[PDB]
């Protein structure tokens, strides 16, 4: 495969062609008075987005070299997704400027090698600013202002997001659905719930909603089959005597023992249920013995320490207040488990959150943390058309990510101040030769860039937006929207500080790489 | 693949040029003066159709950019259909007024997401006041008339639809099937009809249209297979000493059981007949239940609680007045049920139908819920030509839809004058500010499109009609197909609030959305 | 397939056209103060590599005849990567020299074969000056000045490489792998680790981390699959009397005697574990008889001398002072085994080492005898990005191989001036004719290529500098860094010598070979 080879200022020339490109592309959809970007699909209707990831990860030039820089902007933008869930388009456009300054600053002499050297040092530095600056988050407030302005300046997404994290506590688990009504809906799930129902129709005995209903049942669980009629004989009669309802949560009932308890149940008016138990692999057995920890009840079939089902005992079988089974999903309502063991239990789960992390396992393991501690929170978020409903969940799920960082680390200035305000820092540093003294006035030149933007996107002069800014009290700040320098604090203009500084520490390594480049090799192009 | 980036300007003016041609496609069907659409077809003979939504969707530009706001166009299409199942060419009309108003109204200064809050906030204001307006249909007569002017002024169409749901009830099941002669007919269908025939054609025991005929007769119901000779014998003794006929519906006739029945049939008379099952798995099952508690007897063979046949008892076997059985079909016409069991079963059915919602799941039960209650009632259109019998159907069709959306919800104004008459309603709106109100005059402009279109198909000018009709009272209108201004409700041209509201809000939906893009991006062609 | 013939001169300019243009790709990396080049990928994001054979691998030209050049100069530069592992630049940059000399020589009358003869004798006596010129490293500076100068003056690196092998030994085992965090770490394990899990949870006993700890734990070792339960009974009767914990290392546990050891530690408390024995074939065989040497203990299941289980005894289980098992890996720390037979098995790993030398034979032997005697280092390279991870591995592998060669062998002066100080050695032989008194010359002259070349990348002219070089002292070059004349031992500039005789032979041997072409034969193209 032939490969076609480039020297010097043609090849930085082409690359830069295709970064600006992507980096326009990218940039129309920053602040508040952003404009969306449409995408053509290749199968149905088109995509009408305004998120920076979305469009940088669907655009590949057709010439070989500005698709280089195109590639390479992805990747920035992408590890900022990845490493922070928000903040892309402000990693893009710290990228692009990075780029420009350091293909401009390249001579004969110059050494791009310490130029990335004192770039990284200049980063450190403001990145250790941006941590003394920021300041934790206390207030149901704070974490309101913050969804709304992450989900472009809409109130109803924070105020739901706040309720929601309110009754399901900061760190619980919330996801995002599609909805089928015109407006968003926020739905709380508590107690355990598995998404089974049961196994016949026949045990249906509350006509309104098609659904069976007990109260105060005994719990039998079984983590293997049931087939044989003997298996089941002691549970059915130990019901009867004491007058209790009865769930039995197995593997899988049998068709002589489902006709069994079928038929009692129909002749005899025996309250009895039987669903399937959840979840697959180890994951069944986990949830089993929670359940059988929340209900204070026991498992029968475990490989180690075995228990049979012939010798059932009043003990063995949790206590549920309520239980509710219909078509689709079960619902466990009140255990009777004993409180220490259900605590100890919580504690193993989070100390096996931190041993081994893996998307799969963690969610898991906190899907389990929360059905067994305070419940799952669910958003629906409804619309005309499924056009609108993605273009909403895109930003329902930045705002459920900016939040989330929010929590986990304090607060800063939005509106891009809090950039502008390291720039004094960067004064105090000592450049030990020539091309790190470079490196530190790109970065000074290059923190700009956000505000300037978000300002240019208004409509309005950039420049002169960011020189009186810089003149003015510590906490002023431009607001687009309105149009006027307000306090950012009090108005609630606040950006997470890990978005921030992941944003620029990806942006500036990638960048002050790709400016060190002097030759560049491609393929030829097939006919 | 390499991707094409448009900004600005030329985007909006290629997606404008695209939805322009589809709307303007579409746009020459509306009004009672409208004219038809030949669609080509690659397997046969063209389609000649005056529907919009099968028009909308017909259309693919070769362009990629023009094929973006075609595609959108057809999103606003088929969700109008769907949702409604009448009202897309106004749905149509309106995105594209409001798109062109959209696209007219962008600049440096403005903010378009802004404007699209406006025109949602101005459209939630219009669809309050078009339910202020709403009123109830309480007499046969508008039922009628909303048919006729559903159904491009044909008074047939509507006859036929008033009487059907006159017989049938206002929510029976009314089904549409190609005819075979030239004029229209309607059907009804009493009693349990079910589509199967004799097993075996010795039963025939009138020859005249070889109808299996009884009075009187006793009816057997096997969920099960009849194969052995002993599981069927007691069953023939018990109606033999009775000395009433007997009916067997059954999962299926062995070769034993059958040739024993036919036997004894042609040696000794014994009046007996046969037939399958009808339907499949459990909704075979519930259909065989849903017979035994009309007839009065009682299911063999269910696994729940199980009956077996050698125990037959006089009590067990249901009457019914009538039995019809022919090759196709047999019909019980009179069951000798308890009425409380039937209104008991009918309460179940309509509470299980609101509690899951799927198409077929729904259509089944509805279809055992008619035909436990009033029965059904079909509509066989005739023509000429299968061309003509399609154009015909759909008409017929979207008569059916429009009438049971009325009776559904209240009824308005027809030819267009119910948006006309919400205008002042909009003047009562105090924009937040600019762009907020920009939305409200482009909503406020779009009000009047679609009598505009109406009076423009007849070949009259749209302007003069509309201004003629907003000084006029609030009872008159434009009778387009007549050419003179009457009172609209007493000539008998309403039609159904869903229809417009659902119109109005799709539209408005998606225009908004696709009028807030910036840049485009779209595969380079292929080779 | 038809071919072209090329004759003299024309052929000779082709191939030296493709010989510059992979050269002038490959020289512009060389220095303290090179530039990197950019690959473009197939299949993801390009390549940013300072690494001179991974350039000269990725350059294929369309035309036939420089493709014959290139490859030649391919072959160059992995030779001496395979051979030495670093100084891939000079050796191409001195191919380049010498095909470019020896191809402006030839003559009506010149004789290349007595060319190349002669070239070949001057290489010889330039390496025999090298070889008495070097000298021995000793202390640790030297060698974290060696890993320094190899990784492009990162100090870092070179702290981190003496480290480790000051830890693990000057002839240890050390391996890079990519890391996850910003800044690279150094993690040494030592012990005895084989990344295996516990067989089931049941066994741990350490909430935190779930983890199993053990001291002075009986170690159990079986060759062959433990099945039956009579095989593993009497082990525990001998644990449980001795009072300690026991560990079961062996091919596989089956379901029995895994249901043994499960129920007895749930019911009774007893502390065991099991894990899977490590590696497959003839390696785990090994591996095991090395644990068991270590541990004191003794083998079961051996092809010879085969010991059944069924009569363990108290000396011949192993001890171990501790053992960590987790779900991913195991440890035994501190060994009960006798040194004296350690002593042995060491001395018998390093005599096979020495006998049979395949890459794989020999990574396995050597893991296992640093397993045995020191332990192994571990180098993680941290990182923000993917392309910074890859291009700083590069370098911390180029500084592993170069610190390995100056260990292997001596160091000389850096920066070119090792040859520089040979020029004298040339001027003391007698050629026997004009031709080799030609090849003598073309060599005295090549010897200042990579000088000039390193002079010339830091921007400066490189024949003055190296024209002062040459009249200084002996232990006076040129610092390319700071720009100055310097000691060059004393500021730490050095070079080891195998890296430095490797690269000028291998160039010296292809290119001498291919200047002596007279006719090239090449495939015509296809279509
Ligand atoms: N009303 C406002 N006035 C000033 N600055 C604002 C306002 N609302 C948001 N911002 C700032 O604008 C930026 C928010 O824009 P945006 O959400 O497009 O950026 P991003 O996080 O880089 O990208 P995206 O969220 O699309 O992935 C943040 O800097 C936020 O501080
Ligand atoms: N004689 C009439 N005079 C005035 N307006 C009329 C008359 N007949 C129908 N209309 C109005 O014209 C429209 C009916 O035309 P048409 O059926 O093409 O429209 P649509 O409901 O948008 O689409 P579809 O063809 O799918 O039903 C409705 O607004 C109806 O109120
Ligand atoms: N500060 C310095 N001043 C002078 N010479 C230096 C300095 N640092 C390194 N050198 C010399 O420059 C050369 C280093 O270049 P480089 O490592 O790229 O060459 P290479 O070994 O041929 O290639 P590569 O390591 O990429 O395979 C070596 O000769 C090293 O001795």
């Amino acid at each position: 495969a032939a490969k076609d080879v480039k020297f010097g200022a043609d090849a930085r020339a082409l690359m830069l062609q295709g970064v600006d490109l992507l980096a326009d592309a990218v940039a129309v959809t920053m602040g508040p008075k952003g404009r969306t970007v449409i995408i053509e699909q290749s199968w149905g209707s088109p995509k009408v987005t305004k998120d920076g990831v979305t469009v940088a990860k669907s655009i590949d030039l057709k010439d070989k070299y500005k698709n280089i820089g195109a590639k390479l902007i992805q990747d920035v933008a992408n590890n900022t997704n990845e490493e922070a869930g928000d903040g892309t388009t402000t990693a893009t456009v710290l990228a692009r400027s990075i780029a420009k300054e350091g293909f401009e600053k390249i001579s004969k002499g110059a050494n791009p090698v310490e130029i990335r050297r004192g770039v990284m040092l200049a980063v450190d530095a403001v990145i250790a600013e941006l941590k003394k600056q920021s300041k934790p988050v206390t207030t149901p407030e704070e974490i309101a202002q913050v969804a709304t302005i992450s989900a472009n300046g809409d109130k109803e997404i924070g105020n739901i997001i706040s309720d929601a994290m309110k009754k399901v506590g900061r760190k619980g688990v919330i996801t995002v659905k599609d909805g089928k009504t015109l407006n968003d809906e926020l739905e709380i799930i508590e107690g355990m719930k598995f998404d089974r129902g049961y196994i016949s129709p026949y045990f249906i005995n509350t006509s309104k909603g098609q659904k069976c209903e007990f109260q105060d049942a005994y719990v039998l669980l079984s983590e293997k089959k049931i087939s044989s009629i003997q298996s089941i004989v002691p549970a059915l009669e130990i019901a009867n005597a004491h007058r209790k309802p009865l769930v039995i949560i197995a593997e899988d009932v049998d068709g002589e023992a489902l006709s069994t308890l079928v038929l009692n149940r129909l002749k005899v008016g025996l309250q009895v249920v039987a669903v399937k138990a959840p979840g697959f692999g180890d994951n069944r057995k986990n949830q089993l013995k929670d359940m059988a920890i929340a209900t204070g009840g026991a498992v029968f079939g475990e490989e180690g320490l075995t228990l049979n089902l012939e010798d059932v005992q009043p003990h063995d079988l949790g206590k549920v207040g309520e239980v509710i089974v219909t078509k689709d999903d079960a619902m466990l309502l009140k255990g009777k488990g004993d409180k220490a063991q259900i605590e100890k239990r919580i504690q193993e789960i989070i100390e096996q959150l931190d041993v081994t992390t893996s998307e799969y396992e963690k969610e898991k393991l906190n899907e389990r943390l929360a059905k067994l501690s305070d419940g799952v929170a669910v958003l629906k978020v409804g619309g005309t058309s499924d056009v609108e409903v993605n273009e909403k969940k895109d930003r329902v799920t930045d705002a459920l990510n900016a939040t989330r960082a929010a929590v986990e680390e304090g607060i800063v200035l939005g509106g891009g101040c809090a950039l502008l305000r390291c720039i004094p820092a960067l004064d105090s540093l000592t450049p030990a030769n020539e091309d790190q003294k470079i490196g530190i006035e790109i970065i000074k030149r290059t923190l700009k860039i956000p505000a300037m933007t978000i300002a240019k996107n208004a409509g309005v002069e950039g420049s002169l937006i960011v020189e009186k800014i810089m003149q003015s009290s510590s906490e002023v700040g431009y607001d687009a929207m309105a149009g006027d320098f307000v306090n950012m604090v009090e108005k609630g203009i606040i950006d997470p500080t890990k978005v921030v500084r992941t944003a620029l520490l990806d942006a500036a390594g990638v960048a002050s790489l790709l400016t060190t480049a002097e030759v560049v090799v491609t393929e030829i192009p097939k006919e």
